[PDB]
C-alpha cells in the first residue's frame, strides 16, 4: 500500500490512524450536527415561551407526530398534542424555519427513541405508522422503522433496508 | 441507544416518554383538527339559517351525499336531501369555502359512521357507492369502505388498503 | 510490427521502450498530480491555523468523513472530528476549493489506507460505509471497497469491479 | 498578495485591520448615519410638541404605520394613531422632511423592532403587512420580512431574499 | 514568423523580451499607477490634516466601506469609521476627489488584502459583502470576490469570473 505523501513525507500519522474509531451517526450527514440541533432547540424554546419544565414534554408528541405525518411539512401549519381528549394546537412555522439543514436531519435525532415508542405501541394493539399506511407496507415487524427519519446505519436488518427503498421509491 | 441531547441534557425526559399514548386518527393529518371542523360547523350552519334542532338532520344528508359524490364537487353548485320523494336543494359554496384545508380532511370526521349507513343499506338490497362503481370494485365485502373520505388506521384490513390504491389509481 | 517513424528514424527507442515500467496509480487520472496534493496539502494547513504535530491527526478524520459523507459535498458547510464525545467542527470550504481537479481525485490518495480502516472496524461490529447502504449493497467482503473515492487498479476483484458498477448506476 | 504601496512604505497596518470587525448595518449605506437618525428625532420631537414621556409612545405607531403603508409616503399627508378606538391624526411632512438621504433608510433603523411586531401578531391571527399583500406574497412564514425598510444582512435566510427581489421587480 | 521592421532593421530586441516578464496588475488599466496612488494618498492626507501615525488606521475602515457600499458613492457624502461603538464621520469629497481616474480603480490596489479581511470575516459568523446581497449571491465561497473593486487576474478561479459577469449585468 502507499500512504499520502506531502514534500516527502507521511501526512496521515502510524498509531492514531488505526486509532480513530467514531460512531457512524456522529459523523453522518443524515443528521444535523450537535451545535444545530442546539440552536433548533433553544430557538423553538423561545418561540413557544415554554421554560425547562414542559419543553421536553412538548417535544415527546413532536416526535409522535412526525412519525404519523412525516417531516415536511408546511410552514404554516399546526401540529397537535393531546392533553387528554382536547387538541392542544402548537404553531410550526418555529419548527421548520430553525431546523438546518432540514427537520428530517434534526429529527433523525429521534431515530432510536421512535422506535421504542413504536414498540410500546406494538403491545396493545397493532400501530402502524401512517408513513407504512400510504406506501403499502404489509410487515408487522417492520412497523417499528416506518418513520421518515428513520436513519440507516450497520446495525439495520437487510429486509429492512429493501422495505426503506420500495417505501421512498 | 443515545436518546436526544442538548448542552448535556436529556431533552425527551423518560416516564412519560413511554406513557403518551394517542389516538392515530386525532393527530393525524389526513383529518382536519378539531378547531378547523368547529369552525366549518358554525359556518355551514351560519350560512343556512339552521338552528341546533334541524343542523343535526341536515348533516346526515351531506355525508350520504358525499359518500355517492365524493368529496371534491363544483363549488358553483347543489347538494340534494331528500324530505320523502321531493329533493330539497342547499347551496354548495359553503361547505367547500368554510372547509379548511379541504372537504375531504373535514369530511373524515365522518369516515366511522358512514361504514354503519353503508352496512345498513348492506341489510336490504346491495348498495355499493358509487365512488367504487366507477373505479371496477367488484367485492361485496368492501362496499363499507368505498367512499374518498376514509380514513386508513392501524385496524383496516389489509386487502381494504390494496382496494383504496387499486381505486384512487 | 512497425514502430513510429519520422523522417525515416525511429522515434520510441529500443532499450529503454522495454525497460519504462510505472506504477499504474502514479500515471492515473482517477487522482491528482502529487504537485496538486501538495498545494491542497498547504492550503488546507494554512486555513485552518494547525501546524505539524496536529495536522496529521485532523486528516485521519477528513479521510474517515470522506468514507461515509462522499467526497462532493456542499461547500458552504462543515465536516465533523470526535474528541471524545464532542463534535469539533472544522470549515469545508478550504478542503474544496483548493482541491484540484476535484475533491475525489485528492481524496483518491486515500485509498488504500480507508480500506485499512475499513477492515479494523469490520473486526468488532459489522461496519458499512453509508456510500454502500444507499446502493443496497448486502456483501458483507465488499464493505472495504465502499467509498466515491476508490481507485480501481489491477488488483481489484472482479466482483468489486461489478458492484462499483451497480453503485454508480 | 501585494499590499498598497505609496513612496517605499506600507499604508495599511493590517494588525488593527485583524482588530477591525466593524458591524454590516454600521457601516452600510442601507441606513441613515446615527447623526442623520438623530437630527431626524430631534427634529420631529419640536415639530409635534411633545417631550420626552410620549414620544418613545408616538414613534411605536409609526413604525407600524410604515409596515403597512411604505416608507416613501406623500409630503402633504397624514399618518394615523389609534388611542383606543379614536384615530389620532399627525402630520407626516414633519417625517418626510429633516429625514435624509430617505425615509426608508431613516426607518431602517427600526427594521429589528419591526419583525419582533410582525412576530407578536402572528401568534393570535395571521397578519401579513399590506406591503406583501400587494405583491402577492402567499407564505405566511416570509411576513416578517415583508416590509419595504428591511435591511438585508448576512444573517437574513435565503427564502427572504429571493422573496424581496421577486417583491421589488 | 515576421519581426516589426522599419527601414530594413529589426525594431524588437526579442532578447530582452525574454527577460521582460511583467505582473499582469502592474501594467494593467484596472487600477491607477503608482504615481496617482501616491498623488490620491497625499491628497487624503492633507484634507483630514492626519500625520503618518493614524492614517494608516484610517485607511483601513474605507477600504472596509466600499466593500459593503461600492466605489461609486455620491461626493456630497460621508463614510463611517467606528471607534468602539461611536461611528466616526469622514467627508467622502476628498476621496472620490483627488483619485483618478477613477475610486474603482484607486481602490483596486486594495484587491488583495480585501480578500484577506472577508476571509476573516468568514470565520466566526457568515458575512457576505452588501455587495453581492444585492446582486443574488447565494454561495457564501465567493464571498471573497464580492467587492466590485475586484481585480481579476490569471489567478482567479473559474467560478468568481463567471460569478462577477452575472453579478455586473
Amino acid at each position: 500500500m502507499r500512504m499520502p505523501k506531502s514534500k516527502g513525507a507521511t501526512v496521515l500519522n502510524l498509531e492514531h490512524l488505526l486509532e480513530y474509531a467514531p460512531q457512524q451517526i456522529d459523523i453522518s450527514n443524515t443528521r444535523a450536527t450537535q451545535s444545530q440541533f442546539d440552536t433548533w432547540y433553544e430557538a423553538v424554546q423561545l418561540a413557544y415561551d415554554i421554560g425547562e419544565t414542559e419543553m421536553p414534554t412538548v417535544m415527546n408528541g413532536l416526535m409522535v407526530w412526525c412519525i404519523e405525518n412525516g417531516t415536511s411539512p408546511n410552514i404554516n401549519g399546526v401540529w397537535v398534542m393531546m392533553d387528554g381528549d382536547e387538541q392542544v394546537e402548537y404553531p410550526l412555522k418555529p419548527i421548520v424555519e430553525n431546523a438546518k439543514p432540514t427537520l428530517r436531519q434534526i429529527m433523525a435525532h429521534f431515530s432510536d427513541v421512535a422506535e421504542a415508542y413504536i414498540e410500546m405501541r406494538n403491545k396493545k394493539e397493532p400501530y402502524m405508522p401512517r408513513y407504512g399506511l400510504v406506501r403499502n407496507l404489509r410487515d408487522g415487524s417492520l412497523a417499528r422503522y416506518a418513520f421518515d427519519f428513520y436513519e440507516v446505519t450497520s446495525r439495520t436488518p437487510v429486509r429492512a433496508r429493501e422495505a426503506h427503498i420500495q417505501m421512498k421509491a
